[PDB]
DNA sequence: AAGACGTGGAC
DNA sequence: GTCCAGTCT
């Protein structure tokens, strides 16, 4: 029904002849390799590159990444997003080590049981680092394999992924997957683009039943995001007259986990300056300076910044931190704090 | 199932 | 504005 074969052969000789040098492929080390694909994930490649170098200059080897504290390596996260991604890596790797002695299994079940390994993930580093036959379907292979196979089903279902993870075992070149697994996801990311891909340019456009209808573009079907919610943040920027600023660590589970904030508070809608008052007296305020939004995927935040100054009447308990403006650059915050820092400094000036 | 979970490019 | 570059619960 389809010639595998010479697709297997126009798509590897395509990627041997358009691949891009990336920094991750430099070698086929299963440590490296799991770092790229985890900061890959939701993340394009452009991104990804500065903080893949940063990171494994920071962390060589598996056993440097487990061996370090949580804030210098969600420190070394700061700004990518999805922080949980690193949590479960940190914990993913102490435990190759604890448990494994620092050796990445190279068994599907024994990688996938590990904190942050998803199906993709699977596929990715064990295809790649050891030459195992598993699939890594990712929203590049997703829309490259509805294209060509016309597979008309909702990709945001799990049960499609399923699918696709099913065709790939059928067409796959068993000989050597993880070029396979790479062509497929790199022929999506240069050729077979969300809009307006390259058909003509495409290694396989003879086989696209899409092309041959003329409704790539119409490809894949995902349903429309939903409207996220709106939520009003207001924020204290709080110094003492020794210049040292006041900061806390966000918890451990739910948004921004173990991020360092300056301390804030959720307003339903009136006063943001109140709210913000109590609840630092509880564990001096002036007029705000500066509003803005920050996106996220499934909520928008709407700050609000409040400069203050704080007198010493007792210690600094937890989870708060007296930091003076020259060691604020070893906290990581959070993409919306650094702004909120960054008009704080803008205003005072 | 589908909401939670960051941030930045390309239309 | 929209779409999009995965995993956990
Ligand atoms: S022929 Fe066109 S639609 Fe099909 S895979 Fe190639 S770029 Fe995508
Ligand atoms: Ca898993
Ligand atoms: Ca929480």
């Amino acid at each position: 029904r389809f010639p595998a074969r010479e697709f297997q052969r126009d798509l590897l000789d395509w990627f041997a002849r358009e691949r891009r040098d990336l920094p991750w492929r430099k070698d086929r080390d299963p440590y490296k390799v799991w770092v790229s694909e985890v900061m890959l994930q939701q993340t394009r490649v452009e991104t990804v590159i500065p903080y893949f170098e940063q990171f494994i200059d920071r962390f060589p080897t598996l056993e440097a990444l487990a061996d370090a504290d949580e804030d210098e390596v969600l420190k070394a996260w700061e700004g990518l997003g999805y922080y949980s991604r690193v949590r479960n890596l940190h914990a993913a790797v102490k435990e190759v080590k604890t448990r494994y002695g620092g050796k990445v299994p190279d068994d599907p079940d024994e990688f996938s049981r590990l904190k942050g390994v998803g199906p993709y993930t699977v596929g990715a580093v064990l295809s790649l680092a050891y030459g195992v036959p598993e699939p890594a379907v990712d929203g590049n292979v997703m829309r490259v394999l509805s294209r060509l196979f016309l597979v008309t089903d909702d990709i945001a279902k799990p049960s499609t992924r399923k699918r696709f993870e099913q065709i790939v075992r059928e067409i796959m070149a068993y000989e050597n997957p993880g070029a396979f697994n790479e062509a497929l996801i790199e022929l999506g990311a240069l050729v077979c683009t969300p809009r307006r891909p390259s058909c003509l340019l495409c290694p396989v456009q003879a086989y696209c039943q899409a092309f041959a209808e003329g409704v790539a573009e119409e490809l894949p079907v995902k349903m429309k995001k939903t409207a996220v919610k709106q939520v009003p943040l207001a924020v204290a920027v709080l110094a003492d007259d020794e210049g040292r600023v006041l900061i806390r660590k966000r918890d451990s589970t739910g948004l921004l986990a173990n991020l360092w904030e300056f301390p804030s508070c959720e307003t339903d809608g009136a006063d943001g300056k109140e709210k913000l008052e109590q609840m630092v007296g509880e564990q001096e305020l002036t007029e705000p300076i500066v509003s803005f939004e920050h996106a996220f995927s499934h909520l928008v935040w709407q700050l609000t910044v409040f400069p203050g100054r704080l007198v010493h009447g007792g210690p600094v308990e937890e989870p708060y931190r007296l930091a003076p403006e020259d060691e604020l650059k070893a906290y990581a915050f959070p993409v919306s704090h650094q702004r909120v820092w960054r008009e704080y400094k803008e205003w005072a000036s």
